[PDB]
RNA sequence: AACGUACCUUGAGCAUAUAUGCUGUGACCCGAAAGAUGGUGAACUAUACUUGAUCAGGUUGAAGUCAGGGGAAACCCUGAUGGAAGACCGAAACAGUUCUGACGUGCAAAUCGAUUGUCAGAAUUGAGUAUAGGGGCGAAAGACCAAUCGAACCAUCUAGUAGCUGGUUCCUUCCGAAGUUUCCCUCAGGAUAGCUGGUGCAUUUUAAUAAAUAAUCUUAUCUGGUAAAGCGAAU
RNA sequence: GUUACGUGCCCAAAUUAACAACUCAUGCAGAUACCAUGAAAGGCGUUGGUUGCUUAAAACAGCAGGACGGUGAUCAUGGAAGUCGAAAUCCGCUAAGGAGUGUGUAACAACUCACCUGCCGAAGCAACUAGCCCUUAAAAUGGAUGGCGCUUAAGUUGUAU
RNA sequence: GGUAUGCGUAGAAGUGUUUGGCGUAAGCCUGCAUGGAGCUGCCAUUGGUACAGAUCUUGGUGGAUAGUAGCAAAUAAUCGAAUGAGAGCCUUGGAGGACUGAAGUGGAGAAGGGUUUCGUGUGAACAGUGGUUGAUCACGAGUUAGUCGGUCCUAAGUUCAA
RNA sequence: CUAGUCGAUAGAAUAAUGUAGGUAAGGGAAGUCGGCAAAUUAGAUCCGUAACUUCGGGAUAAGGAUUGGCUCUGAAGAUUG
RNA sequence: GUCUAAUUAAAACAAAGCAUUGUGAUGGCCCUAGCGGGUGUUGACACAAUGUGAUUUCUGCCCAGUGCUCUGAAUGUCAAAGUGAAGAAAUUCAAGUAAGCGCGGGUCAACGGCGGGAGUAACUAUGACUCUCUUAAGGUAGCCAAAUGCCUCGUCAUCUAAUUAGUGACGCGCAUGAAUGGAUUAACGAGAUUCCUACUGUCCCUAUCUACUAUCUAGCGAAACCACAGCCAAGGGAACGG
RNA sequence: AUCUCUCAAAUAAUAACGGAGGUGUCCCAAGGCCAGCUCAGUGCGGACAGAAACCACACAUAGAGCAAAAGGGCAAAUGCUGACUUGAUCUCGGUGUUCAGUACACACAGGGACAGCAAAAGCUCGGCCUAUCGAUCCUUUUGGUUUAAAGAGUUUUUAACAAGAGGUGUCAGAAAAGUUACCAUAGGGAUAACUGGCUUGUGGCGGCCAAGCGUUCAUAGCGACGUCGCUUUUUGAUCCUUCGAUGUCGGCUCUUCCUAUCAUUGUGAAGCAAAAUUCACCAAGCGUUGGAUUGUUCACCCAUGCAAGGGAACGUGAGCUGGGUUUAGACCGUCGUGAGACAGGUUAGUUUUACCCUACUAAUGACAAAACGUUGUUGCGACAGCAUUCCUGCGUAGUACGAGAGGAACCCGCAGGUACGGACCAAUGGCACAAUACUUGUUCGAGCGAACAGUGGUAUGACGCUACGUCCGUUGGAUUAUGCCUGAACGCCUCUAAGGUCGUAUCCGUGCUGGACUGCAAUGAUAAAUAAGGGGCAAUUUGCAUUGUAUGGCUUCUAAACCAUUUA
RNA sequence: AGCAGAGUGGCGCAGUGGAAGCGUGCUGGGCCCAUAACUCAGAGGUCCGAGGAUCGAAACCUUGCUCUGCUACCA
RNA sequence: CGGUGUGGCCCU
C-alpha cells in the first residue's frame, strides 16, 4: 500500500536531461573517431543543411528475411550541402587538465560571405577584419611568423584540426552568413597533414572526396524546438481521471513526504525540445552533383536512377516546402535527420565496429518520388503533366492569342 | 482531699500610625455554556383568513349522446360526435436533482452556467389582518420566527462564578525550599505538619576589652534473622 | 603559576634522543566507561600456553621385501573357502603373514595393508586451553570512531616521562 | 505641606545626539540644535506610580506590492469631424457594422426611494481606467384638477362603552 | 422592422494548466465506487405493438419504412341558382 | 403533493381508506393570572384524541407485569372538620372514617411477549411419533442469507472468458412475522441494486483546434498572513529541524 | 475504613488494581477464678469386635485443643472435666499503637470503691494477644430528686447538664437515576483514537548439535526432540511530543531506495543422463503485468507469461477521488420502561488559500573579482548526470545424448519481436487555410456572397503539429562468485604463504546531454577624427611624488642535481 | 473478569442438614384366543470431582471439572 | 346407555 505496487517504466531517460535550450545553435562535433591511421587520412566531418524528405524505392540483399529479393519503399531525408572553404589550421597539445588550443593562422584571403562571423552589425561595419592579421602574408612572414608557427605545429603539436567555411551564398536562403566549423584531419605522421593543410588553404572541398556510396554517418545537430509545453506531454505522463479540478493534465506526486525536498528526476514542467541531439550511424544512400557547366545542361540522375531515366532534378515540382531550391550538390540519407526547417547540421564519421549486418549492405535504389509535398502525388514532373492533362484554360490555352499576335507580328512588319 | 481549667499566685490595657498575611463585597486583571425581571419585531418565513392576480401551445378520449349491422330476447358490434379527470411532453411562474463541473480574499455572509421535475390545482401569489420568548407556528425537520432557533432578539440584578487557562511592569546586596505523611464526594485544588525567610530576645572560662554543652568514631553493653548456610532435625 | 580527560591534525600539546610484543581484515578490520552493541559453534589464520606421547636401539613424511596357512577346521549358503556379518580361536609358519585389511568385492581367488627391516637421520605428533583478527551479521534519503585519516600505527593492551 | 535671599524671554518642560563624564546598576549631571512659558534639589508625607508580553484595547506603518494578486459572464465595436491644455471610450453629433427580439437591455404604472427629473456653469475627492457629460458637487428653476385619486361604504380583525 | 443600447479596463500576444463549445482511424466499459460528465434517439404521417393488468393501461412500447426543391392533376365551400 | 431555506428531497412526511376512543350540553377535547372565551353560524354520516396506510388478501395465541375503565359484590387500610372519654388545661386516646392503591372482574386494530430436553421407522439419515419439563400462551398463515443471518466470501444451478455481488430456491432464523401489521402487488418517479441492446476520448493514450484569461505593456491596486527567518545528510535531544 | 502472612535488603517505618487470605459475627459461658485431671497418636490387648464402639496398660514435647482467618504463645495451663459466681461494675484522669504525636475507637498500668471465686498469697476494670467498629444536629431513655421559664407563687409542660442507645459501611458523615449521532464550554497531552519513539510475548527470520527420513546412505535435499540469535512490514504493549488542531483509511498518477532473490548474466552442488528441476554462494542493472465481485492490503479466481518475489518514511487530499468510514436526514432485528446506545446492515451528505521562501523543472544576467580591458568568433573538460531491454524463430539436428521414450532452439551466426528510450513527417492515420462547393430560417427588392444565428450543421481539405506511422539506440578497462597457475614454512602434497592469470546485466570510463551561473585556451578587431584630440608603445629615455622588499651594506640567497619501472 | 448458575435413579425432574423423592421406562407374574392398554408387585443413587467445619452435608462453605448464561476489551 | 384399539405373509 506504500510502495509503488505496479513497477513500471519511468518516462524520459534522465541521461540526456537537464533538457535546456542548447548552449549552441551550431553542430558541436563533440568528438571524432579517435586517431586512426591507414584510414580516412582526409577529413572527419562536413557541414550540411536540411531541406526535406523524398521517399526512396529499393530492396535489400539479406539472408532469408521476409522481404529478401522483394522491393520496398523506405523513407529518406535530404541533408543538402554546397562545398566548403578551408582557410586555416589549428594545432593542439596535451595538458593533464585537457587538450589546450595552441596555434592557428588564417589564410590571407577570407571569403566575403565568410567575413561575417566576426562582426555582428555588418551594415554598420567599416569592414575592417581581417585587415591587420591578413597582411601577415605580405611581410617577411617566415622568419618571424609562419614557419616559426608551422614548426610549432611540427615540433609541439599532436592533434591538428582545420577550420572550414560553408559556402552559404550558393543556396538562396534568408540567413546569408557563413558557419565556421572545425574539421580534424585524420591521417598519421602529422607533417603529412601539414603538407596537406598548407596546400588545402584557399581551396574548395566537396563531398566527393569526403564521402561516397554506402557509408555510415551521424546527424549531430540541433533539434526542432517546441517551446514551453506542458507536463502531460513533456515526458508522456498519463492523464489523471475526468473529475479533476486542479487538472486533467498534470503530474501528481512529486516527492514522497520524506525527505523534505524535490529531486531533479521528478516529472516536471520543463522546456520541450530545442536541445542538442545526435543519433549515430545513419546510412548513406545517394550522393549526386547537379548544378551546371559540364558540357551543356547537366540536371540528370537526380530525379532518376537507371530504372526511370527521367531527369528533372531531386527538386519537387515547386520545390521542397519551406526549404526547397536544391541548386547545389547533396547527399541522400535515412529516416529522420534531426532538426527543423532550413537547419545547420554537422556530420562526423561513425564510431562503432560494425558486425551488425544491416550497416554494410550495398544496394542501389530504384525510384525517387519526385512529387510535391505542398499537395499529393498525382503526377511526377511538370514536364509529364501535359501527357495526362491536355488543353487547360491558362498558359496552356492563353498562348493561342500569343500565337495569333506573333502571326500579327509578321503582319506588323509586312 | 481526688481531677478538670481560656484561671489569679500584685496587676498592662487602651489611643491611633505603620507592615505582613488570613477573611468578607469589584477582592489582583480581562474571560466563560447558561438562571432572572421587564419591554420587543411576521418588512424573507412557517401559516390559515380576507380580498385581489396570473400561469402559452400541444398528444391521450371519460360519461352522456349518434345511427349503420346482427339476433328469439337480453342486446351484443365497428364507425363517429363529444373534452371530463388532483392524467402527459413542454414556456414565462416557480422550484433546486446529479455534475459532487465554473469562482470558494466570489457575482455573492448561497450566486452564475449545463442539466432535471410539476405546470389547470394540496397549484402559483401583491396588499389588508390574526398568532408572542420557555411561546408562535410546524402536509413534522426540533424546520421557521428578520444573515441568529435544542430557545432568540435588546438594557439590567451583571466588573455575576471558576479548584480552569493567558499577562501579573525598576536596579543591585543577603538568604534560599517544595514536590511527603494524615484528613476531605479529594485524586488538576485546599487546609495540615514539614523545609524556608523574617523578627528579635537569653546565655555559657561550650558571649565579648572549663568540672557545661549539643554531633561522629572509639571503649564497654544490648539489640535483629538478610546473605551465607541448612536438610545425614522439625514444617 | 598549576591539575583530575587527552597530543598526527583541524585542537592548544609528542607524529617523544619511551619502547617490548600485538593485529591483516577481499565492500563499517578496530578506536577511549553510560555509549548508541553483538551471541550459540568451528579455523593445516596466526601467536602464546598447559597435559599427553614418541624419537637418536635414528622417529615422522618419503620410496623397497613379505603378508597366509593348520583351515573350505570354523560362524556365515543372497557367500564364507580369510573376507556383508562371525560364536569364536589358538597358533603353526616366522625379523614380520592376523580364522585376516580391503573398493555397499553373493563363489575359490586376484590383491595390498597391519607388521617387521631397507631407505633418512633432527625433532615430530595427539587432543587440550585462550589474546586479538575470522565466520557469524540483513535495511530502506547518501555520510559517519566526530571529520581528515592512518597499518614495524594516529590501531585494540600493559606502561615508562 | 515645610524648605534652599532656588534658576526662568540674557530661553524654563520635553525632543533629538558621531560633544564630554560620573553608579556595581536603575538613573542624573553636561555641550550643541530645535523650541516659547513655566520648572526641579535636600526632608517630612503620600496616589489612578515605572511595561516587550496579555489570540491584550486604539491610532499610525511595514515587508508580500506599494505595484504583485487580479478588475475574464451578458456576441463587438469602428474609422473621420469636432471641441478640448490634453479623448479607445464616456462627451458629442456624420457614417453605418451587430446585439436587445414585442412572456426586450422598449413605452408608462405600483411599494420603496426623496430632489435624483431640467437648464446653466464647472477644480479637487466621487464615477474600483481616464474625463471636456454625468444618479457628485456649484448655481438656478421645476409637480396646477369638481370628472384621475385619497376622501364615503363595509371585509377578515384590531377588543377601542363600563 | 418598431423603439433603444455598445454599458461591462484598454491597444496588443499565440506558453502551460485551467475556464466553457468541439470532432478524432481501430475496438467499444476493458475504464472507475458506479455507465457519471458526455454520444446515439428526437418533429409528423403509415403501419407494426410483447409479457402483467384493478382490464382505465403498460403505449411514444419495442420493431420499421417513409420525409427536399421543382412541375401538376384529384378532393373539402359561399353568393346569385 | 410535501420538507431540512445556506451540504441531507429520499425508503422520512402526506394522504384516501380501515378498526378503535371518549360526549347527548350541568357535556368531551381546551386556551384561561383571574371574569369569560375556542370546539361551534355548531350536535354522533358532528367534535375531539389517535395507531396505521390504496386495494387485491387474511387479522394467528395470551390478562401474569405494568399501563385502563368498571352497572364493581369490599374491614384490611384511611385526612381534617365534626362527635366521645380522661384530664385543672394546652393535650392524651376512643368511636370513626369518604374518595385512592391493594382487593374482584372486563380488555391487546393498548404498550409488548409468543421455550428446550431425550427417545423413536428391516442400511444410514431422518423424526410421522412417544414421554417428560415448565409457563400469561408457546412464532400461527406466509416470507428470507431479505434493507434485517455473528458464523459469511452460506449451501445449490444460472448470468460470466473467471463474479465476496444481483437474481432464484434451501431453512433452527445470532435478533424473520399478522394493523408496534403480515405475504403478492398493475400506473409514475431529479430512488437505489446488476447483467444485455444502442453507445461514445469513460478509457488502451493522448491527438489537436476556436471563445476570454493569464501572460507582456498604459492606468489602476488591495488581502489574509509574517519570532527574526530560509542549502540537505548523520548524532544528540522534548524522540519525523530552518 | 479496616486484620494477618509475606512482599521488606536482620531497628521501626513504606509503595502499585503485587501474592495468600480474613472480618460487619459469636459466647452466661466459649466469662471470672480455685479445684482436680492431661491431649495428636501408637503399641499389646480383651464375648459379640473390622474402618467398627468400650475398657485396660505402656510410649507418649505437644505432631492437639484454645468460636472464627493467618500468626504467635500454650503441658499439674491459657486445654479436658468439675465447683462456685457475676469485674461483660460504678468512678475519676493519665498512658500505649493509628499521626499533625489530634479526635473517635482498642489495648494497657494505676488511685478510690463495690465485690466474685479460691484456705491464703493472689487473680479478676470481658473472650490468650494481632480484627470483631462512628463525630455534631436531634429523637430518646436513665439520671440530682437538679436549677431556668426574668414580677410573685403553686402545679403540668418543655428547656437544659451527666451516662449511654436510635445513624451516618462512599466508614471523620451531602438527601441523589438516566443519557445526549442536535449537545453548546473552561481547559488537559497530569489523559487515549491517528502519525513518529525506544521493547518484540506475537508473527515473517535464520543458526547450531543430529533422533531419524531419504531403497542403501544421519548431513544431496531434509532435519524432529530440545539448544540460542538479528529485523520493525503488521500485532499488541506503553503515554515520551502535538488537544490555543500534524486534514486520519483505500485505490489512481509518480519519483525513489531495499535486500532475507522470483526470474534474466557468471558459477558450484545433487539420488544433475538429457530435457526438466532443486540447493547455495555473488549479484540491484532493466523487468514483476491486462481483468470478474467487492470499498480494500491480503484473500480467491481468468489469462498472458519459454517466467509474474518481498519491502520503506502509515509513502501522497493547498494533486485528486470520497466507495466505505467517524455529525446533522431515515428505515430494521433485539436489548433499555424510555429520549436512547449497537467495535451489526442500510441509503442520502460543502472536501477549502498560494502571489510568500527555499526546495525543482526551464528564463535572462551585473558592478566587481581574477596570471586585468571593452567586445568577437572558434575551442578544451575539471566537473555532475548515464538507458536500452529481454524474448523469439530458423539453422545448430532429431544431432549430441539417452535402452528407448524423449530431447540439447547446445557455443555461434542469421532473421525477427517486446517494453521503455532519443527523435523527425516522405508517404498513411488523425485534428482543420472556419479557404471553399451543395444548405435551412430572416433581412438585404430581384442576380453574387457564406450577410448575422455568439463555429449555424454537413464534405473534402493543403502549412504545420502529432501517433496508430516512421528512422534509429554502443564500446573500452579492472577485478568479486569461481575455476585453475606455480609453490612452500608443513622433505610430501597442497588454487596462497607471499606471486603471475581466465570472469560477470554489478561497479567505475569512453560513448551520448548540461558545463568553476561569469572558470579556462589560443585567436580577431581595436575607435569619433585625421584641424584638434583619443588610445597605445612604456616593461622605458626625463624629474617630483608613493608603495613594497633586504632595514642599518648585506635577519642574502640562488629558480642549475641524487634513479631515468622500482626496494626496510 | 466478577457472576445467574446448573451437573441427582436408564431419561426427566422434586428435595432450604436426620429421609435417598416422584414419574416414565426397565423387570416378573396375573388378567389375554394371543399382542397393547389394563391389575398386582419388584428393582433402580461416589447426589460433578477434591477438600472445609461439625451431632450429621446432595443441600453449608469455598476449590477445581463439565456446561449454558451474559454484556464489556484490544500482555 | 360408562371401555374395548391390534392380529408378519403362503399353503384340495
Amino acid at each position: 500500500m506504500s510502495h509503488r505496487k505496479f513497477s513500471a517504466p519511468r518516462h524520459g531517460s534522465m541521461a540526456f536531461y537537464p533538457k535546456k535550450r542548447s548552449a549552441r545553435h551550431r553542430g558541436k562535433v563533440k568528438a571524432f573517431p579517435k586517431d586512426d591511421a591507414s584510414k580516412p587520412v582526409h577529413l572527419t566531418c562536413f557541414i550540411g543543411y536540411k531541406a526535406g524528405m523524398t521517399h526512396i524505392v529499393r530492396e535489400a540483399d539479406r539472408p532469408g528475411s521476409k522481404i529478401n529479393k522483394k522491393e520496398v519503399v523506405e523513407a529518406v531525408t535530404v541533408l543538402e550541402t554546397p562545398p566548403m572553404i578551408v582557410v586555416g589550421a589549428v594545432g593542439y597539445i596535451e595538458t593533464p587538465f585537457g587538450l589546450r588550443a595552441l596555434v592557428n593562422v588564417w589564410a590571407q584571403h577570407l571569403s566575403e560571405e565568410c567575413r561575417r562571423r566576426f562582426y555582428k552589425n555588418w551594415y554598420k561595419s567599416k569592414k575592417k577584419a581581417f585587415t591587420k592579421a591578413s597582411k601577415k602574408w605580405t611581410d617577411d612572414l617566415g622568419k618571424k611568423s609562419i614557419e616559426n608557427d608551422f614548426r610549432k605545429m611540427l615540433r609541439y603539436c599532436k592533434v591538428i584540426r582545420v577550420i572550414a567555411h560553408s559556402q552559404i551564398r550558393l543556396i538562396k536562403q534568408r540567413q546569408k552568413k557563413a558557419h565556421v566549423m572545425e574539421i580534424q584531419l585524420n591521417g598519421g605522421s602529422i607533417e603529412d597533414k601539414v603538407k596537406w593543410a598548407r596546400e588545402h588553404l584557399e581551396k574548395p572541398i566537396q563531398v566527393s572526396n569526403v564521402f561516397g556510396q554506402d557509408e555510415m554517418i551521424d546527424c549531430v545537430g540541433v533539434t526542432k524546438g517546441k517551446g514551453f509545453k506542458g507536463v502531460t506531454s513533456r515526458w508522456h505522463t498519463k492523464k489523471l481521471p475526468r473529475k479533476t479540478h486542479k487538472g486533467l493534465r498534470k503530474v501528481a506526486c512529486i516527492g514522497a513526504w520524506h525527505p523534505s525536498r524535490v529531486s531533479t528526476t521528478v516529472a516536471r514542467a520543463g522546456q520541450k525540445g530545442y536541445h542538442h541531439r545526435t543519433e549515430i550511424n545513419k546510412k548513406i544512400y545517394r550522393i549526386g552533383a547537379g548544378i551546371h557547366t559540364k558540357d551543356g545542361k547537366v540536371i540528370k540522375n537526380n530525379a532518376s536512377t537507371e530504372y526511370d531515366l527521367t531527369d528533372k532534378s531531386i527538386t519537387p515540382m515547386g520545390g521542397f516546402p519551406h526549404y526547397g531550391e536544391v541548386n547545389n550538390d547533396f547527399v541522400m540519407i535515412k529516416g529522420c535527420c534531426i532538426g527543423s526547417k532550413k537547419r545547420i547540421i554537422t556530420l562526423r564519421k561513425s564510431l562503432l565496429k560494425h558486425t551488425k549486418r544491416s550497416a554494410l549492405e550495398q544496394i542501389k535504389l530504384k525510384f525517387i518520388d519526385t512529387s510535391s509535398k505542398m499537395g499529393h502525388g498525382r503526377f511526377q514532373t511538370p514536364a509529364d503533366k501535359l501527357a495526362f492533362m491536355g488543353p487547360l484554360k491558362k498558359d496552356r490555352l492563353k498562348e493561342e492569342a500569343a500565337a495569333t499576335t506573333a502571326a500579327a507580328a509578321a503582319a506588323t512588319t509586312t
